[PDB]
């Protein structure tokens, strides 16, 4: 039986952001009720769980940023788990979250498609009306100033995919870089109904390989090419419902609310082989850092 060692949960499909290749869109609006959301994850535990990632949707647009903060402190807490991490625009961290939160963070992952706002803007790194200026920089600067692991994520896309990062990874410093090759999902960003249409941003492998290649220099590069990426994470819904990426879409399972771990594991899709090939267990608890 596989253990659930490491899990994502994209507790909403909400965002604040438009980006044009986006997998996992704004489909739904739910939430669970914040005590059955801890009741999975206290389940997951139980099955061996000990890295749990939250994300979405954008994690700190919902109730402010407090339904993630009360996630990440039962999860180090109550469930004493080895890893508590986020993936983020990073748009919304404000200093009173991590001034609250940021001791029961293990790792803050920002994604960052560009350094180039133009691009930034081609691609949808951007909310519609208002807009935030530095907030990589400024979230950097938290995570130095409140003891969190800082990671980055890049998506190489037709828009980046000849940028040169190399000196703006040397001054952000993060301890791990992953960089995904462009993927499609259907039902996400490729299909009829689907809210975003990545064709226009796809690359190559090759592509992909010329950007892994040219920062080749930074030992906290993570690369991951779409047959590494696609069925190698444990994906929860916002209905804690397992994602099968096996045949291309993002299939659920039942809710492991419903049926518990371990029947819902098996509709997962998860390739374990594959999660240990790119990296997936790795030193991610922050007193081994
Ligand atoms: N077919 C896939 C593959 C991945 N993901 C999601 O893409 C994000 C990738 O972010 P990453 O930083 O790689 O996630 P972590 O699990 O925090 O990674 P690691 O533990 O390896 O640092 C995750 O939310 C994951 O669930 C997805 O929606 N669909
Ligand atoms: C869907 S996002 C959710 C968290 C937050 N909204 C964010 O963008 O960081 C999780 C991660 O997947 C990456 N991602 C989104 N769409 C992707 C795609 N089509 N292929 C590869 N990675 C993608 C994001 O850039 C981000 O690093
Ligand atoms: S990838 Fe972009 S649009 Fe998709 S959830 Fe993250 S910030 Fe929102
Ligand atoms: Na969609």
């Amino acid at each position: 039986m596989t253990v659930p060692v490491s899990v994502n949960y994209h507790f909403t499909r909400q965002c604040n952001y438009q980006c044009g290749f986006c997998f996992h869109t704004a489909k739904t609006s739910f939430v669970l009720p914040i005590e059955e959301a801890k009741k999975g994850l206290l389940m997951l535990m139980k099955a061996g769980m000990e890295k749990v990632n939250f994300s979405g949707g954008e994690p700190f647009l919902h109730d402010r940023g407090k339904f993630v903060g009360e996630l990440v402190r039962y999860c180090k807490q109550e469930l004493e788990l080895p890893s508590v991490s986020i993936v983020s625009n990073g748009s919304l961290i404000r200093d009173n979250w991590f001034n609250k939160y940021g001791e029961c963070l293990d790792i803050l992952a920002i994604s960052c498609d560009s350094f180039d706002e133009e691009t930034n803007v081609l691609i949808g790194r951007r909310q519609k009306g208002k807009n935030h200026v530095e907030a990589l920089r400024r979230v950097r600067d938290m995570c130095q100033q409140y003891k969190v692991a800082f990671k980055l994520n890049t998506v190489v896309n037709t828009y980046n995919k000849q940028e040169d990062m190399t000196s703006h990874i040397q001054e952000l410093c993060p301890v791990r870089w992953k960089v995904f090759q462009c993927l499609v999902i259907a039902g996400e960003n490729s299909g009829e109904d689907a809210l975003r249409d990545a064709e226009q941003f796809l690359v190559s492998n090759h592509e992909f390989d010329q950007f892994i290649s040219r920062h080749a220099s930074l030992e906290c590069l993570v690369p991951e090419s779409n047959e590494k990426m696609q069925n190698s994470y444990l994906i929860l819904d916002e209905y804690m419902r397992f994602l099968d990426c096996t045949g291309g879409s993002k299939s659920p399972s039942k809710s492991i609310l419903d049926v518990g771990v371990d029947q819902a594991m098996k509709f997962s899709g998860f390739d374990e082989k594959m999660f240990l090939k790119r990296g997936g267990k790795y030193v991610w608890s922050k007193a081994d850092m």
